[PDB]
Order: structure tokens, then sequence, then C-alpha cells
């Protein structure tokens, strides 16, 4: 395993679900029963948006987007009144990548928080993002197809499945990529629910250096069947995101870069 540095901490990309970067999303519209009130909110951007939104800043593309996004809301979410259609006009989009700045103190413009606030909408619509206080969404699938067909992203992006590989070939697939300078979109899930982040270094030793999309809270080398972070979890037990793990690898806008 080479040794690659965080790609995304070197180029200071840390986002969140959060504001900023939910300034687009849906407002909440209605108290689900038994909830307090998150009713004139905007939603959670999803962890799978935050986590495509990184790699894509670490690209600073597309500068055009290629083909709109349409899509229906479940009728079972209790947070918005049915039926709740959602619609990206992707093919029109002019990302202005000076804008789209690689984290977020509070201090930026608007116009810097509104540029990435539109890219986390944009990309959360084209995964089907199930909105709400937390924003769920399938993931790799739909990543996949989303960087290509409404991104430009190079058709080399594909998702890949841990149980379609060996350990050390799913490993070399990472490495390879990371020593393309390519982070990795990865998810998976366990006891502390599912997750979406960003594998984007390794240590020579077998951990992993990942960006879970929580402004850098528990960031670190993790293994990757062990994908554990410390900020989730209540009680003092254990939990991570390892079971059903896949990735969307091949991550570029070019055919060689
Ligand atoms: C990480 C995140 O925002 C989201 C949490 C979540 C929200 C709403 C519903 C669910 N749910 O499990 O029904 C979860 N999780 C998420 O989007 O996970 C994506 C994913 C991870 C692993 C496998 C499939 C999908």
């Amino acid at each position: 395993q080479p040794v690659v540095k965080s790609l995304l901490n070197s180029k200071g990309i840390h986002y969140n679900q959060g504001n900023p970067y939910n300034l687009l999303t849906p407002v909440i519209e209605k108290v689900k029963p038994g909830e307090q009130s998150f009713v004139g909110q905007h939603a959670a951007t999803g962890c799978v948006a935050t986590a495509t939104a990184q790699i894509m800043k670490y690209h600073n593309y597309p500068n055009k987007g290629l083909k709109d996004y349409t899509y229906t809301l479940s009728s079972n979410n209790p947070y918005f009144n049915h039926p709740k259609n959602l619609f990206a006009a992707i093919s029109t989009r002019q990302y202005n990548w000076n804008n789209i700045l690689p984290t977020y103190s509070g201090r930026e413009s608007n116009v810097q928080k509104m540029a990435i606030s539109e890219l986390m909408a944009d990309v959360g619509i084209s995964v089907d993002m199930d909105y709400g206080p937390s924003s769920g969404s399938a993931g790799s699938s739909r990543v996949q197809r989303a960087l290509k067909e409404n991104f430009g992203y190079n058709q080399s992006v594909h998702q890949i499945n841990r149980s379609d590989f060996s350990k050390q070939d799913w490993e070399a697939q990472i490495d390879k990529e990371l020593s393309q300078n390519q982070p990795v979109y990865y998810q998976g899930v366990g006891k502390v629910g599912g997750h979406a982040f960003v594998i984007d270094g390794a240590d020579g030793r077998n951990f992993y250096h990942v960006n879970w999309g929580w402004g850098g809270v528990s960031d670190g080398f993790f293994r990757l069947d062990a994908l554990n972070p410390s900020a989730l979890g209540t009680g003092g037990g254990a939990g991570g995101f390892n079971g059903y793990q896949s990735a969307v690898v091949g991550i570029k806008p070019l055919e060689h870069h």
C-alpha cells in the first residue's frame, strides 16, 4: 500500500450537511407526528450529496452541467406534502468554482454560500434524495449515474461492490485511485446506520484516510473493515459502516486525468 497524504485536506476541502451547504434544499413543510418541529428549516443535504460534492470540488468539475433531473419524493416522507416533485436545471448550470469554496467558516459572501448550496442541491436532486432533518439516498448506484449523465464526468466512473472482490483486489483498486490523485466515494451500513463518505489517502499500513462529511469531525485513518467513527453511537458501544460496502471509482473529468 502506497502512502498518500489526504487529498481533500491538501486542498482544504471540508463540507458538511447543514448551513451554509443546505441553503437551497427543500424547506421542511410538516411536523412528523411524535417529533419536534423542523418546519421552515432547510433539509439536510444528505451524506451522499456531501461526499459527492467534496469530490467534485477536488476536480473543480464540471464547468457546465449536462442534463436536468426530475423526481418525486416518496409519499411516506412525513416532512412534505404530497405529491412533491423536485427539479434541478443542471443542463443550464455554469458552476463557478472560484465561488464554490473548499470550506466555509461563516464569513463568506452570500454568493459563495449560494454557490456551494446550489451544487449541493443539484447533486442531492440527481441522486433522488429523500429530504428531511436527515436526508437519505441509495448512494453509489445513483452517484455513478449522476456523475456521468448529469455532470459529464468520464465514462471511467463506476460502482464497485465489496462482495465482488478479494480484500487484496478491493484495496488495490482503492490504492490505484489514490495513486492517480482520484478520491473515492465510499459507503457502508452497520449498527449506527448507513453513511457515505470519501476515501482520500493511505498510510502504508492498510489504513485509509476518511473524510466523513461532518466538517472535519472524526476524520482520520481507518481500516476499510473498521470504518467506525467515534462521533456516532450513543451509550458507549461500537459501530461502523462495515457491511453492504460499495464505492464509486474512476471519478475524473477526462480520459486520462
Ligand atoms: C448519511 C446520511 O445522510 C443518510 C442517513 C439516512 C437518512 C435518511 C434515511 C436513512 N435510512 O437508512 O433509511 C439514512 N444515509 C444515507 O444516505 O446512506 C446512503 C447509503 C449508505 C449505505 C448503503 C446504502 C445507502
